């Protein structure tokens, strides 16, 4: 069994750089089966899609593979100033376009994308998971703040439509992050408030896998302990 990873730099080998990591890199301990980490930085659904990296993973993934996708820190912004990475507003069939890079390219929602992928894999019979985005440092003014983003939900709705699981990754890190404390969470952000250190990186990797226990997701099965701290929910 393979799980395939999807995602960007909070995700991705190296994190963002500059001693940061992501936290694909702390999976592979506490699962029997092997972790491909295809987590790039600065990619979103659309750049990845461009890019072609959903289509490799899709070559490659064989039945009863997992594939894990969590995508919404390089999603938004705006395509007037087009970065290549902002999807097209909305939830559902939306079409944009936009010239990036020499191409008049057609761009779908953050939504569209995602079930297109689950779509490829799920075909296959590989088992996809999308996740919520992580939070980034809700600590950051000194008080807690909990505000997610747009992409939490939409992470939802893309795997309601889809048919595959979802786990809400977004929550069990901010609930964790909370009763982290102040001190303790700002030091786990070195230099933004995004890319975690190698500590940070560990403890939004045990909060997936404690999202995945208490939600009863499929992943469940090569998990190889549920002895994680905080609650369900
Ligand atoms: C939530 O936790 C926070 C982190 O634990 C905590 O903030 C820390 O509080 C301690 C204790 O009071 C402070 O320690 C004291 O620091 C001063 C020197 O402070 C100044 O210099 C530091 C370091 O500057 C350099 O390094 C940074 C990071 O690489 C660079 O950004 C920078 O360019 C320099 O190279 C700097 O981090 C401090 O910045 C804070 O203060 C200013 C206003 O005063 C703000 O503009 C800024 O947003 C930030 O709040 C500051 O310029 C030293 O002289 C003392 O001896 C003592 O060591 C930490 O500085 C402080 N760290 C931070 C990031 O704030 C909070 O108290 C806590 N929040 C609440 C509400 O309780
Ligand atoms: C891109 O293609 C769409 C139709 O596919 C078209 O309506 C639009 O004007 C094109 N954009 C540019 C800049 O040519």
């Amino acid at each position: 069994t393979t799980v395939y990873l999807a995602g960007d730099s909070t995700m991705a080998k190296n994190g963002g750089g500059s001693g940061t990591n992501g936290w694909g890199e702390y999976l592979a301990s506490y699962l029997s089966a092997t972790v491909v980490n295809d987590a790039v930085a600065g990619r979103s659904a659309r750049s990845y899609t461009r890019e072609g990296r959903f289509e490799n993973i899709a070559d490659v993934v064989t039945a009863g593979d997992y594939v894990i996708v969590e995508f919404g820190h390089n999603d938004g912004g705006s395509l007037s100033t087009d970065n290549g990475r902002t999807d097209c507003s909305g939830t559902g069939a939306e079409v944009c376009y936009s010239v990036y890079d020499g191409v008049n390219e057609t761009i779908l929602t953050f939504p569209a994308y995602l079930e297109n992928a689950a779509k490829l894999f799920t075909a296959k019979g590989a088992k996809v998971i999308l996740s919520s985005q992580t939070p980034n440092n809700p600590w950051e003014t000194g008080t807690f703040v909990n505000s997610p983003t747009r992409f939490v939900e939409y992470a939802e709705l893309a795997a309601e439509v889809a048919g595959v699981e979802y786990v809400d990754h977004w929550s069990y890190v901010d609930s964790i992050y909370e009763t982290l404390g102040n001190a303790t969470v700002n030091s786990y952000f070195p230099i933004d408030h995004t890319h975690t250190s190698p500590a940070g990186a560990e403890v939004v990797a045990e909060a997936f896998l404690k999202a995945v226990v208490c939600t009863g997701t499929s992943l469940k099965s090569v998990l190889t302990t549920t002895s994680f701290e905080g609650t369900c929910l």
